[PDB]
């Protein structure tokens, strides 16, 4: 693209009909930050790769083409994009990058003051089209979720979960702060520390199963009918933090169809209109054929959810299922903290709004640099005051241990709508 | 197991006592060749090993444990079988390998004449036990297949057939050679050649769809009710006939599930007594936890069915499915060949009396080694004769999708008691 932006800026070619990821001619899409066209691999690229951090809380790829050889990281508080040498030698100038890194207080051009540059212009509704980006996949285009009428209030009953993957039972205590009244809460799990949280918070209440593999479809029947089944598949493997990234597909993506079984065993007959529902979680840094195979499985176009519009983490997760209301704006509760400060202990002070979790250690208390406690990592993500603190478990594993976990004002506005289907407390 | 092995010659220990195979004392089976017990770790290890073979055209491992570092190729024709140098240190003494290898006409322990040495025996219904020990994989324990009352004969109509991963119409065919009238046959397939041999050979007939992946619910319904679906998923990637082996369950365990998916699309709804069939197929040289997800996912047992039994070929196959009499033994009409020497052309003698294919070249002509000539793998696999010559293809890549193909009397034997459901010509 050298040559071709040479001509670019002797106003022989528009930038906008050029795609300045990787110059590509087979324009079909704008670029959603930035002016230029954009072609459809770079599409791909982009939803694989534009979120995905590295261990320094850091963008892995450039944030304009998601590739790049060698990164320009920002210094600017909370902002953690990169900028490759080769992007920086078009749209700023040749040698800007190796003189930018010369300037020891660089600020990133997504966070630049001016916010007007020669050959980059940042565009002005930027976070709308972020939003519009994922309405825009409609290359997986499916049928719209049957929407079921809402059943009167007098013959409500309690509802009635098969929860998959439960961890430690965020979607048990989401219904129990919504006051919905819960039969009975049947959940898989395999991790010991998830069952002790989940038996002890939720009072014995969880009759515990074993691994989902050994769950036939004999047992979904004798277990009574299910009104609403949820899941969320390893996202460990998946996220680019462990360092040792083995694979994707495999352990995480296999599990996966366990869930798409047990859907379809849990899932009522046709003519059977009784009211039923169902949620599948997973995080946004995935490959484009298997989130292609996912809302194929799923038969479904996935909603994105970002927790930063409701809680201090920065946790967008993909949702698939047919809940109502599953596409409708985040609302923030006053109870929700949207500030990092507030969700720290007496005595501290962040210099970070929100944890980016998916400058290592989040603080500074007594001019030292510290990690945040277990129960603040609780406060951030949304759980009750005090909520893993039942066993006696090392502090790494309690850590990961609320990292897998849901973000609780996400699963509260998901879970909602169910409030007008079942009895309540 | 040395020193175990050294207390089983001082009559101390019984060799039915000890696992044979890694020296393990918790024995729980016999093992079905030779004399010992058989641990359940070693059972999953000769389920995935045992009929796994090289390129040379012999063993991948040892026959004994499944592993072994430098193994015994036998001479003796048409055998295939090797023994580590560690196993023979045991069962015939110390040093026999090494002095085993410098025995140039060598026969292995399987097909050696006297049939009996002093620590090792040969036990005697070693067939009877291999067809056992499929009967024996009782830890996938599932509910039997719903059998289907028979349908009058006058009310029979001709039967409709859904057919994923069809390569090139083996199915179809069969069912001309049974004599079944077809409504209709709805295929997916995506490589070229094997859509233009269905095209040519089934005259037109065939419905041709595109990617398995591309195929809805909707696509589904729309087809009109199916009576047959049928389907096997790709065994290039799982056998390791293939040098370039970079993985097992990445493209064709995905594309199982699509088989999965549709099966479920076609299926009637309960309450609709409708007779329905399907029917799977996979290769013999799979993994243990793979080959348990496929079972858990067909909800179903699977039968291996080799054959050799009704034809000159070494080819062992799983078949998951509800057909009638999918268990009962196969029988070889007079028209099959049981030998090789009947499918070759005339001018060719065939040293050998099966080709493996899951001594490269099988065939002495005119004192020379040659391969076998593409019309005769029609003739080995029961094709009919010049089946596969309709475009202007390469040998290589001609051998390479008769390679691929179903044993077309086996699929007459599964596929024979549909006559009893379906319409005749
Ligand atoms: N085979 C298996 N069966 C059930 N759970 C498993 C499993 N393998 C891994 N898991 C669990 O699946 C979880 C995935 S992340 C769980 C998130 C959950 N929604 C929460 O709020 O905590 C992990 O906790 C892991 O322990
Ligand atoms: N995505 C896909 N959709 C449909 N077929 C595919 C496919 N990917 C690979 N295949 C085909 O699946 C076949 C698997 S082996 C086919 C055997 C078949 N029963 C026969 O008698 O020939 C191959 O021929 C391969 O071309
Ligand atoms: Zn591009
Ligand atoms: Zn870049
Ligand atoms: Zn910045
Ligand atoms: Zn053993
Ligand atoms: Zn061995
Ligand atoms: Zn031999």
């Amino acid at each position: 693209r050298e040559r071709l932006v040479y001509e670019v800026r002797q106003k022989c070619r528009n930038i906008e009909d050029i795609c300045i990821s990787c110059g590509s001619l087979n324009v079909t899409l704008e670029h959603p930050l930035f002016v230029g066209g954009m072609c459809q691999n770079c599409k791909n690229c982009f939803l694989e790769c534009a979120y995905q951090y590295d261990d320094d809380g850091y963008q892995s790829y450039c944030t304009i083409c998601c590739g790049g050889r060698e990164v320009l990281m920002c210094g600017n508080n909370n902002c953690c994009r990169c900028f490759c040498v080769e992007c920086v030698d078009l749209l700023v100038g040749p040698g800007a990058a190796q003189a930018a890194i010369k300037e020891d207080p660089w600020n990133c051009y997504m966070c630049g003051h001016k916010g007007t540059y020669g050959l980059l212009r940042r565009r002005e509704d930027w976070p709308s089209r972020l939003q519009m980006f994922f309405a825009n996949n409609h290359d997986q285009e499916f049928d719209p979720p049957k929407v079921y009428p809402p059943v009167p209030a007098e013959k409500r009953k309690p509802i009635r979960v098969l929860s998959l993957f439960d961890g430690i039972a965020t979607g048990l205590l989401v219904l129990k702060d919504l006051g919905i009244q819960v039969d009975r809460y049947i959940a898989s799990e395999v991790c010991e520390d998830s069952i002790t949280v989940g038996m002890v918070r939720h009072q014995g209440k969880i009759m515990y199963v074993g691994d989902v593999r050994s769950v036939t479809q004999k047992h979904i029947q004798e277990w009574g009918p299910f009104d609403l089944v949820i899941g969320g598949s390893p996202c460990n493997d998946l996220s680019i933090v462990n360092p040792a990234r083995k694979g994707l597909y495999e352990g995480t993506g296999r599990l996966f169809f366990e869930f798409y079984r047990l859907l379809h065993d849990a899932r009522p007959k046709e003519g059977d209109d009784r009211p039923f529902f169902w949620l599948f979680e997973n995080v946004v840094a995935m490959g484009v054929s298997d989130k292609r195979d996912i809302s194929r499985f799923l038969e479904s176009n996935p909603v994105m959810i970002d927790a930063k519009e409701v809680s201090a983490a920065h946790r967008a997760r993909y949702f698939w299922g047919n809940l109502p209301g599953m596409n409708r704006p985040l609302a923030s509760t006053v109870n929700d903290k949207l500030e990092l400060q507030e969700c720290l202990e007496h005595g501290r002070i962040a210099k970070f709004s929100k944890v980016r979790t998916i400058q290592h250690f989040p603080v500074f208390m007594n001019e030292k640099e510290d990690i945040l406690w277990c129960t603040e990592m609780e406060r951030v993500f949304g759980f009750p005051v005090h909520y893993t603190d039942v066993s006696n478990m090392s502090r790494l594993a309690r850590q990961r241990l609320l990292g897998r976990s849901w973000s609780v004002p996400v699963i509260r506005h998901l879970f909602a709508p169910l409030k007008e289907y079942f009895a309540c407390v």
